[PDB]
C-alpha cells in the first residue's frame, strides 16, 4: 500500500527526527487513544481466526505489553487491526520507573533498547480505567477481540509473589488472560523468579488466587519468559508449567544480550533489546518450549515480528498467536495490516487451510 510506504518512508522517519523515543511513544499513545490512525483497509478472513485460551481470536496478531502500559489506548489498538490487546506491565502501587533517558532507537539495526523499569500508574488507576469500558470489552471479547493484562512487581516490594497475587485479585476479573511477567531485565532480581523453586512457589500462589475468582471473571494465566534462559532454566520452566497446569507461555521478553553485528551508536546502553536482532533468538526459544511442553501448552510468540514471514515462522515453530511492538517504531500502524495480509498469502502458498493448521507445523 500507499499508506505503508508513506508511513515507512516519510511519517515515521520525520517523527524520529523530531522527537526522542519516549516523547514519540507518548504522542503515539495519545494519537491511538483518539483513534487518529490510518484506515485499516484489511478485512480479517476466516483463515486468520484462532481458538485458544478459552477464547476466539479474530486474527493472531496482538500488541505486545509495554506499548499501552496503563490501559489508555485499548480501543485505538483494536482500531489499528490487532486481534488482541495486552496492557501493562502494571505494578501494585504507582511508580515512576528509571530516570530519563531510558529508551534508545538503533535504526541501523531496526531495534530498540529500553530500561523503563516498570513505570506504572498502578493497579487502582488501571482498575478504574478498565471498569469504565468493562462491558464494551465484554462485547469485543465475544466478537473475537480479547484483552490480556500483564502484571509486574514494584521496585521496593518485599514479597514478589504477594505483588503478583494482588494483581490477580484486582485486575484478574477484568482480563481474558493474565501474564506473570517474570522476565523484565530492568527490575533487579526479577528474572531469578524464573528459577524452578521460586517459580513453583510463585505460580502456585498465583493460580490459587486466580481459582478463587468467580467463574465468569476467571482469566487464563500465562508466564512470560526471557530469551536469555539456560537450557536448565527452560527445562525447569516446562516442568513447572506442566505440573501446575499453567495455561500458556509468552515467548519472549527483550534480551540482555547484544548479538554480534549491531551497528547502532547506542548498542551498549543498558536495557532490554527488541526488534530485528531479537527475532530468531525468540523463534528458537518458541521452538524449544513447544517441544518441551509436547505441543500441549499454548504459546504467544513475540520478538522481532515485522512481516508475515516473521509471524509464520513463529507459528510454525509453535506459536498459536504472535505479538509485536518495536515494528511500530519504524513502520507505524500500517505494519499491522501488512503482517496480516502477508501471513494470509503465505498460509495459502504453503497449503495450510488456516493459521490453526500451521501451529507447530515444523515439528511434524
Ligand atoms: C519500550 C518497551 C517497553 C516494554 N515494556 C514491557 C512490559 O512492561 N512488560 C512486558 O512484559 N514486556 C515489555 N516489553 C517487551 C515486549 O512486550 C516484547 O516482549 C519485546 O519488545 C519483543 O517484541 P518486539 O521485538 O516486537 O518489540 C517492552 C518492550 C519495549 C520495546
Ligand atoms: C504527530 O504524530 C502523528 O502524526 C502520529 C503519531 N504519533 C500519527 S498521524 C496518524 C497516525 O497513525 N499517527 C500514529 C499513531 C500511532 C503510531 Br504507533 C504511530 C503514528
Ligand atoms: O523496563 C520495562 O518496564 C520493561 C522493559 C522490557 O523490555 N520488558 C519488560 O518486561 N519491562
Amino acid at each position: 500500500t500507499g499508506d505503508e510506504r508513506f508511513y515507512a518512508e516519510h511519517l515515521m522517519p520525520t517523527l524520529q527526527g523530531l522527537l526522542d523515543p519516549e516523547s514519540a511513544h507518548r504522542l503515539a499513545v495519545r494519537f491511538t487513544s483518539l483513534g487518529l490512525l490510518p484506515r485499516a483497509r484489511f478485512q480479517d478472513s476466516d483463515m486468520l481466526e484462532v481458538r485458544v485460551l478459552g477464547h476466539k481470536f479474530r486474527n493472531p496478531v496482538g500488541i505486545a505489553a509495554g506499548f499501552d502500559k496503563h490501559g489508555e489506548a485499548v480501543d485505538g489498538l483494536y482500531k489499528m487491526g490487532f486481534g488482541f490487546v495486552e496492557i501493562g506491565s502494571v505494578t501494585p502501587k504507582p511508580q515512576e520507573g528509571n530516570p530519563r533517558p531510558r529508551v534508545f532507537r538503533l535504526p541501523e539495526d531496526q531495534a530498540v533498547i529500553n530500561r523503563y523499569g516498570f513505570n506504572s500508574h498502578g493497579l487502582s488507576v488501571v482498575e478504574h480505567r478498565l471498569r469504565a469500558r468493562q462491558q464494551k470489552q465484554a462485547k469485543l471479547t465475544e466478537d473475537g477481540l480479547p484483552l490480556g493484562v500483564n502484571l509486574g512487581k514494584n521496585k521496593t516490594s518485599v514479597d514478589a509473589a504477594e505483588d503478583y497475587a494482588e494483581g490477580v485479585r484486582v485486575l484478574g476479573p477484568l482480563a481474558d488472560y493474565l501474564v506473570v511477567n517474570v522476565s523484565s531485565p530492568n527490575t533487579a532480581g526479577l528474572r531469578s523468579l524464573q528459577g524452578k523453586a521460586e517459580l513453583r512457589r510463585l505460580l502456585t500462589k498465583v493460580l490459587q488466587e486466580r481459582d478463587g475468582l468467580r467463574r465468569v471473571h476467571r482469566p487464563a494465566v500465562l508466564v512470560k519468559i526471557a530469551p536469555d534462559l539456560t537450557s536448565q532454566d527452560k527445562e525447569d520452566i516446562a516442568s513447572v508449567v506442566k505440573e501446575l497446569g499453567i495455561d500458556g507461555l509468552i515467548v519472549t521478553n527483550t534480551t540482555v544480550s547484544r548479538p554480534a553485528g549491531l551497528q547502532g551508536a547506542l548498542r551498549s546502553e543498558t536495557g532490554g533489546l527488541s526488534g530485528k536482532p531479537l527475532r530468531d533468538l525468540s523463534t528458537q526459544t518458541i521452538r524449544e518450549m513447544y517441544a518441551l511442553t509436547q505441543g500441549r501448552v499454548p504459546i504467544i510468540g513475540v520478538g522481532g515480528v515485522s512481516s508475515g514471514q516473521d509471524a509464520l515462522e513463529k507459528i510454525r515453530a509453535g506459536a498459536s498467536l504472535v505479538q509485536l511492538y518495536t515494528a511500530l517504531t519504524f513502520w507505524g500502524p500500517p505494519v499491522v495490516g501488512k503482517v496480516k495480509r502477508e501471513l494470509e498469502a503465505l498460509l495459502k502458498e504453503q497449503g495450510f487451510g488456516g493459521v490453526t493448521d500451521a501451529i507447530g507445523a515444523d515439528h511434524r
